[PDB]
């Protein structure tokens, strides 16, 4: 009964894409009743590989895959898009330093932001996965005049899920009984996983674990988890990143469970005193493609200090992209 | 909710495994009401990577993942297993001839068949994915005394799906309207994709495409599709292979759609005159862990010829393993 929606995915031949696209086409992101048209973008040098990924998608005989098109043109990939998952960012290349990376990312997200504003649905839901996600999302929305800034988000859901997994393991409880986890701030080493409002089968997390464990073990382990995957596998955490992306879009589009919330990095409107405009991870609830920051939560000194550190890092990143003229102003 | 089932997967840190485990844990193989305990096997040198895969699975916070354990011991991985997906086979190392590969696979699938027979559930459902799948399944079940040979299968579902995809493309129809595709025989270059019974939106396939296209374009293209993916991506078709494994198990454990059938390589009981014992792909319907070959189908000359060629290849393969004393002569 449902008309197809168009889902654009960039970096489509890369490792995250390879773990992402099949689950999307299977109906895992937007529902088993929702046909999808996949509009896939790569850089020119990866188009040959992308055509291979297209063949594999065909070879799954997915009943919900109502359309499938690969392109190297963002204005084609984003045409009439209902969702856009911006996975492809500047590749790490030998010789490239931070400022070089910033400029390449600046070009990518300026171009993609502009393309989205020109050709996508006005209510396109955008998720930036490619690193540095929060600041790339800022560049994208600032260069998408005519689109609601709050339709641009960045992914902290992988950190959020990692935090839930660590808490479940420590408390010996099923991860499905962990609620109200929050990761605040930047998708970076300064992220703040918040246990002060989290619940384990209805019980406050900090009645089951102590502050020493929280500070000395939990926080660093969540921060280092991406590195841990690389050390073990010799490859980055593509499958769990793809899972997190699916969950981020799914919970935004289909809604968060009653009594629970999720983490999403979204343009700040001053909630919790976070500077307006920076893309900052907040606890949020969602219903029908719209989300709201969960306000009213008590913030103690431990939390405030960490929320402020990560806010400042985001402000520093913003100043650097402002200095490169990638955005005019934060406000 | 259903009581949890134990799903064993070998080669669990490899490419097919990486595309397979997350969708199993998400409930895509056995249903959204079916919790799964994943019991993962790797060779010792891959255990470090497998622990990394374990961490990634944890980091997905899957509500249905009721247990998760990694091991290098088949008797641990297969313990109380309800399903066993045998993905890891002999790796292609420089300097190894076919005979060397056969010896290594013989060891692997003898050991795993014996382990399954010793420690898995008596009704464990087994799917061999690792190449050469049909013959590896033969070695496995022949060395699995006390287990129903009919519970040992090999995967031709990827060829099946590729065939449906090609027919949908050619006819300009949705792949969801392709029914009754069959791939017969070996998962090899001699496999036979059968359009004589296939239907496109209820219409016989061969009323929409002609025999010239079938023989000259369709068959070679399905046969070469794995090579096509490698040439394009620089890597094998891991994600679509994983998808095919999931569907093979899903349609077997749950059931095939009314009026439709799927392809599964199963130990032959002489259906269609196919020699007995060899693991051969047939059209089958299934439900609740049991399949039945669709019998009574009209087999014309074009089909018969190709069905016999691939049967003979499997017989030759069987004679190879018997001569190495891998199964009883």
């Amino acid at each position: 009964m449902k008309a197809p929606v168009r889902v654009a995915v960039t970096g489509a031949a890369g490792q995250i894409g390879y773990s992402l696209l099949f689950r999307i086409a299977a109906g895992e992101m937007l529902g088993k009743d929702q046909p999808v048209i996949l509009q896939l973008l790569e850089i020119p040098q990866a188009m040959k590989a992308l055509e291979g990924v297209v063949m594999e998608l065909e070879d799954c005989a997915f009943p919900l895959l109502a359309g499938l098109e690969a392109t190297d043109d963002p204005k084609v990939a984003f045409k009439d898009a209902d969702y856009a998952l911006l996975v492809g960012a500047a590749p790490r290349k030998a010789g490239m330093e931070r400022r070089d990376l910033l400029q390449v990312n600046g070009k990518i997200f300026t171009e993609q932001g502009r393309a989205l504003a020109e050709v996508a649905k006005k209510d396109v839901k955008v998720l930036v996965v490619g690193n540095p996600a929060n600041t790339n999302a800022l560049i994208a929305y600032k260069n998408a005049p005519g689109l609601n800034p709050r339709n641009f988000t960045a992914m902290t859901r992988l950190d959020h899920n990692r935090a839930k997994a660590q808490l479940a393991k420590k408390t010996g409880t099923g991860v499905d009984r962990i609620r109200r986890m929050t990761v605040w701030g930047n998708h970076s080493s300064t992220m703040f996983p918040d246990l002060f409002h989290a619940e384990v089968d209805g019980r406050p997390a900090l009645e089951l674990v102590d502050m020493e464990w929280y500070e000395k073990v939990f926080i660093p382990t969540v921060a280092q988890r991406g590195a841990a995957i690389i050390q073990a596998r010799g490859a980055s955490s593509a499958a769990s990143a793809a899972n997190a992306a699916i969950e981020h879009i799914r919970d935004w589009a289909l809604g968060t469970p009653e009594g629970d919330w999720v983490s999403m990095a979204v343009p700040s409107q001053g909630e919790y005193g976070i500077p307006e405009g920076i893309v900052y991870s907040f606890p949020v609830t969602a219903k029908d493609g719209a989300y709201r920051v969960v306000e009213g939560l008590e913030i103690n000194e431990f939390a405030r200090k960490r929320m402020e550190i990560t806010a400042q890092e985001l402000l520093d990143e913003m100043e650097q992209v402002k200095a490169l003229g990638l955005i005019r102003k934060l406000a």
